[PDB]
């Protein structure tokens, strides 16, 4: 029988398959009422959905239906790690599983909650469907990568390009820059589903796709959407916070930067991640009431 990265049968846990004939590993967080909207939320590279534990209770207990997968090639889901054969196939796959709920809860408000690289996924995902969304999550969500980052890594991406080097990775990321909580960088560096080897080069060059898409998608993007992101964010430049911003036609948009904060707001210091955490739910509320 078919088994995740870590040898339990996919038989013994929620899952999907996707197009491509590979099984995702599914969450579920379900209220004991009547579900108000569904909720999707979309992990970052690197990492999987276990990590949103807290924050998927929390839409919950506003009674909302939070669904998740692990993308392709993270946490329980199948893939080699940290690989895509294109990044529009973390898109597919997360349609693929709006589309399942929408059938077995017909007429509900879906919403995408994003971090990061999976903000970036959520842009792609309400781009590819206007109108359908009814309001969109984002928490730093990779608009632009940190510039000298990107700089350093687009040469790298020459060498994988114009050669045949199925190995290349870049360095690992430090971790200490994910948060100013040295106890959640400590529980991350510890948990053994999330993959904090050196991104591969080819790896990169989807999260470079998905910079150049995201860019492109903006003037389509129409859905609500609240957008929380860090002053001092090493992962995803600010600056791509503020473009989105200007550039998406939404007329529901709402930017909150915090000050001095780093990349991972909902695992930062206790004043940020419970400020994120009740302006996530004072807006969901306010857009299912
Ligand atoms: O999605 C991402 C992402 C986004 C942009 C990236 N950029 C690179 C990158 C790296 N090395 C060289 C180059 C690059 C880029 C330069 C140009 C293109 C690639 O890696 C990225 C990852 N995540 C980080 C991520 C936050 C997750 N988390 C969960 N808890 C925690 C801790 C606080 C408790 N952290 C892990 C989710």
């Amino acid at each position: 029988p078919r088994r995740t990265p870590q040898s339990i049968p996919y038989q013994d846990l929620p899952h999907l398959v996707n197009a491509d004939g590979q099984y995702l590993f599914c969450r579920y967080w379900a209220p004991t009422g009547t579900p108000k909207a569904l909720i999707f939320v979309s992990h970052g590279a690197g990492e999987h959905s276990g990590r949103y534990e807290e924050l998927a209770r929390m839409l919950m207990g506003l009674d909302l239906l939070v669904f998740a997968h692990d993308h392709v090639g993270h946490g329980q889901s199948e893939g080699e790690r940290m690989v895509v054969s294109d990044f529009h196939v973390f898109v597919r796959d997360v349609l693929q599983h709006v589309d399942s709920m929408q059938k077995d809860y017909p007429g509900l408000p879906v919403f995408l909650l994003g971090h990061s690289m999976g903000g970036a996924i959520a842009i792609l995902t309400a781009a590819e469907r206007p109108g359908h969304f009814a309001g969109m999550v984002l928490i730093s969500p990779l608009v632009l990568a940190n510039p000298e980052s990107a700089t350093t890594f687009k040469v790298l991406a020459a060498k994988v390009l114009n050669s045949v080097l199925p190995n290349l990775s870049s360095g690992p990321i430090d971790s200490s820059v994910l948060s100013r909580n040295k106890t959640e960088v400590d529980i991350y560096n510890s948990d053994p589903l999330i993959c904090r080897a050196g991104l591969k080069v080819c790896f990169g060059i989807q999260l470079l796709n998905a910079v150049s898409r995201v860019e492109r998608a903006l003037p389509k993007l129409t859905v609500p959407f609240l957008l929380l992101q860090g002053s001092a964010d090493r992962l995803c430049d600010s600056k791509g916070a503020y473009l989105l911003m200007e550039l998406a036609k939404s007329q529901d948009k709402t930017l909150k930067i915090y000050e001095g904060a780093y990349h991972v707001l909902h695992k930062e210091l206790p004043e940020v991640t419970n400020s994120v955490f009740h302006e996530i739910n004072m807006w969901v509320s306010q857009r299912t009431a």
